[PDB]
């Protein structure tokens, strides 16, 4: 289609292993394709404005505003409830991949902070 | 929870990265809790006996036989269809976590075999 998502089954032990693994990848810059270093620098408490800015999504952010996504937890919640939030709100498909890539790393970091290990 | 399953959403690119990541961990010995190092050496074509032997599950294997699970692919396929296979057959809960840990890591390796990047 473009960028399909697959729901994998993650057991409690493997779950924390994967979540923390990707969190480290997102925390410490290791991606040149997508600036994750700035993404992990963003506090999810501000919203998603900085997240969009990180990928230069100054116009795509409007889609979030339309859906009521401009707060903390909402973006993650929408991801857990749907995951295809960006596709649903009307995000540009030409950059859909880049958006979803950064979004995934963000979720991992967020969960890793709550991860008991 | 012990070894409960949580649905995680994996992006196409992240999916292969995660699948291969766990396969690497389960391949090269890095755990003392679960003998995954020998598990990655096990041919899932012999059945599940070798897998049970790895963790010294010479008694729990009976539960599999009871359910009719003693063939190749059957255990993994049953995991896909049920996921609570070991729980259903009557695996000992005191070792249930370890069984599932090796089980999950094994599936990751198996899938990684067909996994490109």
């Amino acid at each position: 289609t473009n960028y399909s998502f697959r729901t994998l089954t993650l057991s409690t032990a493997e779950y924390t292993k994967v979540v923390e693994f990707l969190a480290r990848e997102a925390k410490v810059p290791r991606y040149t394709w997508v600036p994750t270093q700035v993404v992990s620098h963003i506090l999810p408490t501000e919203g998603l404005e900085r997240f969009l800015t990180a990928i230069k999504a100054g116009h795509d952010s409007v889609l979030f505003n339309a859906n009521g996504i401009y707060t903390m937890g909402d973006m993650i919640r929408e991801f857990e409830k749907h995951n295809d939030i960006f596709e649903r709100i009307g995000i540009d498909s030409s950059k859909l991949s880049k958006y979803y890539e950064a979004f995934l790393s963000f979720y991992r970091i967020q969960e890793a902070m709550k991860l008991p290990k």
